[PDB]
Parts: structure tokens; sequence; C-alpha cells
């Protein structure tokens, strides 16, 4: 199923995610629920409270032939260093982007769609994805990271696009 995605400014993108009990057949259901969004929004990343799904679970796909799926299921920061920034979007942030200071080099622990433990070191790309993507678990955007003045015009840009698309 495609799910609803939250935008700003929805108070339930601030709520911070509890850690997954069990990986059991809910949880892989509410994952491929979550892959399917993400490509149907066009999107190649995806956080469980963007869809109003409060737990630390994260889909990422970065591959143009939508085949190269990865899951994070209670993610742990194990070390990072560098500094990058690239223009982050979101998909709770809708035609949206901005620079945002990340590490650039990051390594994580996370459970995979099976409930196995893995190992991730990335940079790049990925390495800001799994930033941003970890981010929304403890309730912070992009938006956040940026001046008063930009984060009020970011605001008003989508008030403004949701007033539009809703059309009656
Ligand atoms: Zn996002």
């Amino acid at each position: 199923s495609v799910l609803q995605v939250l935008h700003i400014p929805d108070e339930r993108l601030r709520k911070v995610a509890k850690p997954v009990e069990e990986v059991n057949a809910e949880i892989q259901r509410i994952v491929d629920d979550m892959f399917e969004t993400m490509y149907a929004e066009e999107g190649i990343g995806l956080a469980a409270t963007q869809v109003d799904i409060h737990q630390r679970i994260i889909v990422i796909d970065v591959s143009e032939n939508r085949d190269e799926r990865l899951v994070l299921i209670n993610p742990e920061l194990l070390e990072k260093s560098g500094e990058t920034g690239i223009e982050e979007g979101c998909l709770s942030i809708p035609e949206q982007r901005a620079l945002v200071p990340r590490a650039e080099k990051v390594k994580i622990r996370a459970l995979d769609r099976d409930g196995k433990p893995f190992e991730l070191e990335a940079d790049g790309l990925l390495a800001i994805c799994i930033q941003h993507e970890m981010d929304h678990l403890v309730g912070k955007l992009f938006m956040d990271y940026l001046s008063p003045l930009k984060q009020q015009r970011i605001r008003q840009k989508v008030e403004k696009l949701d007033r539009l698309k809703a059309r009656a």
C-alpha cells in the first residue's frame, strides 16, 4: 500500500520514534509499504515517522533500477568523521532544497528486514542520506539547521504549495 507522507508544519514530524521490539511480519509489512510509498513519490529515502509510524525504521534506495533496497531498523551511529554538504530534499518538505552540514563518513549498526544485525560504512551521498533519515527518527528536519528567516520561507513555500494542490 502507498501511505500518506506528512508535510511540515505537521507536529507528528517532531515525535521521537521507539525502537522496534521484534522484527516480525507486521514490521516487514511496514517496510514493504514504506518502499512502495518512497518509490511512488520518487524519493530515495524514507523514515517511518514521515508516514506517521513512530518506530525506528528507515528505507533507502538510490538505485535507478529500484533494486538496491536498504533497510535500517534500530540504526546506531558507531562513528562519523569529516564534514560535507549537498542540497538535500525531503518528501516531507515538498520541492524545497537546502545545503545542510553533515559528516562525510559514517559507520552504523542496524537490523535488516529479517532482523539480522549488520554493520555498514558509508560515505558520499549514502552517508548524507543515512544521517538525514536518522534525524527524522528523533524529530529533526533538514530545515532546523538553517536560519530563522530561511526556515519561515521554507514553511510558507510548502503551505502555499499544499494550498494550491488542494483545489476544490
Ligand atoms: Zn526527509
